[PDB]
């Protein structure tokens, strides 16, 4: 009886060992509730999608503000054996559109920030024909006012499908389930220093993997969630000391304006031990002055393939291994794949994964699915190396690579070869849009332009580089766009760049 596999059960169980435990304190809207609560609740919402005819398999989209309706509405669902469809609230209406007849969604379940999406998609002539209902905040929260809070015959779970969520021409639907969802969490909860009653800060969406896997591992482990739906450096110091924080999400921008505002000098939170962050790899000035507060902080390597799984770096290697995304984690095995095909855990090469918390399928893709992977290992189309000591270094991402006359160019490979001429100081390298070509490699270089041209850079390339990976044009600027963070800003680049080409 896969019951014992499901993540809705899995809450009902932390609701029995815990009942009284916080699950999520949310102080913007005075929710403050017990694990007790929160699985009635889940239950209520179980109800609310059970009258709507959602079963077994049935997809419920959920776009909205996180609260925790959004995590019990997930909850619901998965005590259901139904499949969530968590999207973005920042995507426009025609990606929406698609997503919700993508994944043949019947029921959309929509915050009043999103009114305006689903009203211009309902206005289409014909809309998304599998949504028979479209369930906006208000009618949401009527039904949950007259639903019993029933536990619902649990009976799915496992290799069930649980979760559909969209990453990107058009996105494709990346299928969890109860287990690759439990794994990912265990993964997390096994690796993290994350305790028992440890309350976690989260303020970032929950449509996100990492968030919503942040959710399930809190139920997993008996963590309280406090809930900030709407970020605000002016207003997190204070969250975080008022609900004694533990642990914080976070990505590189959040922790960045946190160490600018008053509250970061004034305020003390002696409960407060780290955060996980996303994103590119933290700066060392900033590493060092949230060490100096006695903070700490954890990075790593995910996709929304590995459920938001995959390499941690631990706080005891945060400055140690600068630029690492870390070592692999509990239940995840994390390889480099080479040109010759070959898979190794030392070394350069395409990152592979293989492990439980991926996913099961490409939704209604199983040609791509079955593309994807090589011998139970999941291609993630990203470059790397992991050193002798087993440390990821990501080298570049899929959505970098450039695709000239047919070949797959990624241009870490072009940038690490011209950083090297004498007179360069910086070096960014886009696909730029060509006729001939498709993309063609575009070198934006930083360089002293009286000891250094573009011929002897191409010409010196051409010593180390395939012919069809040397740069087609190389551009001179005075600076490349970076953040506060220092991360090269790669969209920034191509938009400055759109100017030089038809
Ligand atoms: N080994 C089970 C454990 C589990 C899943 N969900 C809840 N518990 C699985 O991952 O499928």
């Amino acid at each position: 009886d896969d019951k014992m596999k499901n993540i809705g059960w899995m809450l009902r169980q932390r609701a029995t060992v815990s009942p009284r435990l916080q699950a999520y304190v949310e102080p913007s809207t005075d929710v403050r509730m017990t694990y007790a609560q929160m699985n009635a609740l889940a239950n209520r919402c179980a109800d609310v999608l059970t009258a709507l005819g959602i079963a077994k398999g049935d997809r419920v989209a959920l776009l909205m503000p996180n609260s925790v309706e959004f995590c019990c509405l997930f909850y619901g669902a998965a005590k259901l054996g139904a499949v969530a469809v968590p999207i973005n609230t920042r995507l426009a209406a025609p990606e929406v559109s698609f997503i919700l007849s993508d994944s043949g969604s019947k029921v959309v379940i929509y915050g009043a920030p999103s009114a305006p999406v689903i009203d211009a998609i309902r206005a289409q002539a014909d809309p998304p024909g599998t949504v028979t209902d479209w369930i906006g905040a208000d009618s949401l929260a009527e039904r949950l006012r007259s639903a019993a809070a029933d536990e619902p015959a649990v009976e799915c779970g496992g290799d069930d499908n649980l979760f559909i969520m969209y990453t990107s021409g058009h996105p494709k639907g990346v299928v969890h389930t109860h287990e690759s969802v439990h794994s990912a969490a265990s993964s997390w909860a096994s690796t993290i220093d994350v305790r028992y009653r440890d309350r976690l800060l989260l303020p970032l969406p929950m449509f996100h993997v990492a968030a919503l896997t942040t959710v399930i591992f809190s139920a997993m482990r008996g963590v309280t969630l406090i809930s900030m739906p709407q970020f605000d450096a002016t207003k997190v110091w204070s969250l975080i000391v008022e609900e004694r924080v533990c642990i914080g999400g976070a990505v590189p921008a959040i922790l960045n304006f946190m160490r600018q505002v008053p509250e970061f000098a004034e305020l003390d939170a002696p409960d407060f031990r780290y955060f996980i962050t996303g994103g590119a790899p933290m700066p060392e000035a900033l590493i060092k002055i949230y060490a100096a507060k006695n903070i700490e902080v954890v990075q790593g390597y995910a996709l929304t393939e590995s459920c938001g799984g995959g390499t941690l770096l631990l706080s005891e290697d945060a400055l140690r291994k600068a630029g690492s995304a870390g070592r692999a984690t509990m239940f995840t095995d994390v390889a480099v794949r080479g040109d010759d095909g070959v898979i190794r855990e030392h070394g350069e090469g395409e990152v592979v994964i293989k492990s439980d918390i991926l996913l099961k399928e490409y939704w209604n893709r199983p040609e791509a699915t079955r593309d994807a992977f090589d011998n139970g290992w999941f291609r993630t189309g990203d470059i790397g190396e992991i050193d002798d000591e087993g440390y990821l270094y990501i080298k570049d991402r899929l959505k970098d690579m450039i695709i000239s006359g047919g070949e797959n160019v990624y241009p870490a490979e072009i940038e690490s070869v011209i950083i090297g001429v004498p007179g360069v100081s910086e070096v960014a390298v886009i696909g730029l849009p060509d006729e001939k070509w498709g993309e063609i490699a575009a070198a934006i270089v930083v360089a002293d332009q009286n000891e250094v041209s573009e011929q002897q850079i191409v010409e010196y390339c051409g010593t180390r580089l395939a012919r069809y990976k040397l740069p087609k044009k190389v551009i001179f600027a005075e600076a490349i766009p970076r953040n506060p963070t220092g991360k090269i800003l790669k969209t920034v680049l191509r938009e400055q760049y759109s100017a030089t080409v038809p």
